[PDB]
């Protein structure tokens, strides 16, 4: 049961590269400073709707959660669907949200493995900028649990688009 | 060390959702009809060219690997390249590929933890049709390895478009 993360430096080559440049995975340092980078976010169910289904497999999760700074000062908010996609012997989920912050908004789309995040496995999503600071943008949301044995759960996110 | 897998239907219903219609969320079975779907695949490098550099990051990989159905007859053939993001504690890396059948292509792109997929874990990538019947569709791929210890790697994939 092993953590293995993802840093921004990495995410920012990932998505430098399935957004074009490939001069991102020569020059790493080149790739942040044009793209956009969230960093130390946290995010958390603010409220959830769920419903269910039997045995689960098609419950729905509508989510409203809410991005947290170092400090714990509100960042924006993520607004989405989760659907239940299998249930054993690991949990998986589809995703959708559209994140708003100050700057501007975007969507996130993804398959998470819920089982392998409690294991402590960092998960990703696409990411395409919607408005503002991020229009035009694309790039990848990493999710990771701080701690599977608190809940609500809690999550250490980082977002890049390029 | 534990799977894992998640189905070709659950994955049916992945594509149609993040394609198009909530439908999918409940009614499988009209996800499967309408979308395209390639099970009992296997994968493998028909040949691996390995431009390292220091340390790995960056070692950037190109490669053709070849889709064998259930039978050990040849599909397709997959085209493509793979950075490496991280190495330790996890493997990371940046695929981006194209894929050619006799029905026509897609390309496939998307951040795998090489390391976790030697848990036997199931890995996600994004799809998009780019010739024939697959064009203008989208979905999602995966990837497991069968035998860790097996060398060379031996994937097991799955492929719906919608």
């Amino acid at each position: 049961v092993d953590p293995g993360p993802l840093d921004v430096t990495a995410l920012a080559v990932a998505a430098a590269l399935a957004a074009g440049l490939h001069s991102a995975a020569d020059d790493p340092a080149a790739a942040l400073d044009k793209c956009i980078v969230l960093d130390e976010l946290t995010e958390f169910a603010e409220k959830l709707v769920v419903h269910d289904r039997p045995g689960g497999i098609g419950t729905t999760v509508e989510y409203v959660e809410v991005y947290e700074d170092a400090s714990g000062v509100r960042l924006g908010t993520a607004t989405g669907n989760a659907v239940v996609l299998k249930m054993e012997p690991h949990m998986w989920q589809f995703h959708q949200s559209v994140s708003e912050l100050a700057d501007g908004s975007f969507e996130a789309v993804g398959v998470i493995d819920c089982t392998a995040m409690l294991r402590r496995m960092t998960q990703v999503l696409r990411v395409t900028g919607r408005s503002g600071r991020y229009a035009g943008k694309s790039g990848f949301m990493t999710l990771a649990i701080s701690d599977p044995n608190q809940r609500p759960p809690h999550y250490s996110v980082q977002v890049v688009l390029c």
